DNA sequence: ATAATGACGCT
DNA sequence: AGCGTCAT
């Protein structure tokens, strides 16, 4: 009875840009504003991969990764941007920079956890209690909550969008349970409000659009945050979840994306993430082992204890690029050309770290791939990282590899390389 | 010839 | 330490 613990302890919210590659790029260009575009990296090859598509071109079927020339046959009018190029391959900083707008205006409501370029989470629990304790205890009303969509609402004894929405957000607010200070729900509820708030700063002072989820944990913040996409927030209640489950194919469920995923679905021969709840927690520590399945007999009640991270900076500070096919490098002139291209780039955003951020990293990581081989890399190798020096740390990163040259020719590159990546890692104070 | 990255688990 | 998975 009182004693089954309800993952209803905390109030977390996860805040998503919407298509935002695109937003920053129609914010620099009027001209791409209101109108199907995507973002593509590079030109030569069938136009460029697509990377991230404006919510009216993906009306026209266009989507992440595909070639540029194949999303034109779909959508002829489609506009398009390329990334910046600097020393022969992407530079990402114009997203970063843009991503750090963002980032700091989330900072000012409570500790963000930086999930990706483009989202963070956020434990709102504090800033509910404070702004409960300020409203005394006075109704809240619909006009605080324009673009909040309650998952599950309506439903009981207007076709259109809007409509429906308040239609739900007046069902739940005439049943919400005000003078109880504890009631989760009312907590979730005031959650969303500072979300509101939360979004109308970052477009009044970015002019970028975000969704958002408001749940209890991340895993359900995320999902509710992709629900409403573009331009509107998701309140998902613990009491929604059996039904939000019921028809939740598991794959939708973060890091149950992949393999593990797959293996839940074969071996337990079932689709949806709420038909987990009948199986024992040893079951499943039994197929999944012992912290996926407590970890999956918790989740799949809508419970999950990860916590938000203070985590506004990134661990890792990286530099990649692949060479398809043809392009593998196969020299050693040119491998030592490209870890100069990576090294240079690598600096120039490190001595930015290092002003910015006051901190450095001590490490170096050197990562590789060669032609024939199926996997991300290849073959990691770790250095010290001790000046901030493209040449040095270009130079070390050869002395670490040069050993996987497979060639029996002097100056020859066999098996040639398909990837070259270097990452700093191991950050300290400064 | 998706591509550039970032986080984290397992051993 | 170096590899594997999952994500955006
Ligand atoms: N370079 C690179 N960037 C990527 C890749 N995948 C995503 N991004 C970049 C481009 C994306 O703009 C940004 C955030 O990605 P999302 O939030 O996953 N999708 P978005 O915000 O575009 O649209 P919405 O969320 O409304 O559906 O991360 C990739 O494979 N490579
Ligand atoms: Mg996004
Ligand atoms: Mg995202």
């Amino acid at each position: 009875g009182p004693h089954m613990a309800t993952g209803q302890d905390r109030v977390v919210a996860l805040v998503d840009m919407d298509c935002f590659f695109v937003q920053v790029e129609q914010r620099q260009n009027p001209h791409l504003r209101n109108k199907p575009c995507a973002v593509v990296q590079y030109k030569s090859w069938k136009g460029g991969g697509i990377i991230a598509v404006s919510y009216e071109a993906r009306a026209f079927g266009v989507t992440r990764s595909m070639w540029a020339d194949d999303a034109k046959k779909l959508c002829p009018d489609l506009l398009l941007a390329q990334v910046r190029e600097s020393r022969g391959k992407a530079n990402l900083t114009k997203y970063r920079e843009a991503s750090v707008e963002v980032m700091e205006i989330m900072s000012r409501f409570a500790v963000i956890e930086r999930a990706s370029i483009d989202e963070a989470y956020v434990d709102l629990t504090s800033a509910v209690q404070e702004r409960l304790q300020k409203l005394q205890g006075q109704p809240i009303s619909a006009d605080l909550l324009p673009s909040t969509y309650i998952e599950g609402l309506p439903q009981g004894p207007t076709v259109q969008k809007e409509g429906m929405r308040k239609q739900g957000l007046f069902q739940w607010l005439d049943s919400l349970q005000i003078d109880n200070l504890t009631s989760p729900d009312l907590q979730l509820t005031v959650g969303a409000v500072i979300v509101e708030e939360m979004r109308a700063a970052i477009e009044r002072e970015t002019g970028f659009q975000c969704s958002a989820g408001i749940s209890h944990n991340k895993v359900l913040a995320k999902l509710a945050c992709g629900l409403n996409k573009p331009n509107r927030q998701t309140l998902v209640s613990h009491g929604s979840v059996p039904q939000l489950f019921s028809q939740m194919p598991i794959r939708k469920i973060r890091s149950l994306g992949g393999k593990l995923g797959a293996s839940v679905i074969e071996i337990l021969g079932i689709e949806y993430m709420g038909e987990l709840t009948q199986f024992t927690e040893s079951q499943l520590q039994s197929h999944f082992g012992e912290k996926n399945g407590s970890w999956l007999y918790a989740m799949c009640r809508g419970i999950e204890h990860d916590p938000v991270k203070p985590r506004q900076l990134p661990k890792t500070i990286g530099c990649s690029k692949n060479f398809p096919g043809k392009t593998a490098l196969a020299t050693r002139e040119q491998v030592q050309w490209w870890l100069l291209q990576l090294a240079q780039e690598l600096e120039e955003r490190l001595t930015k770290d290092r002003n910015d951020n006051d901190r450095v990293a001590t490490q170096l990581v050197v990562s590789i791939r060669v032609q024939g081989d199926k996997r991300l890399s290849s073959l990691r190798r770790c250095c010290a990282l001790t000046r901030y020096d493209a040449h040095k740390m270009s130079h070390d990163a050869f002395t670490v590899i040069k050993n996987c040259n497979t060639s029996g020719i002097q100056t020859e590159w066999s098996p040639p390389l398909t990837m070259l990546f270097l990452c700093a890692t191991k950050f300290s104070a400064s």
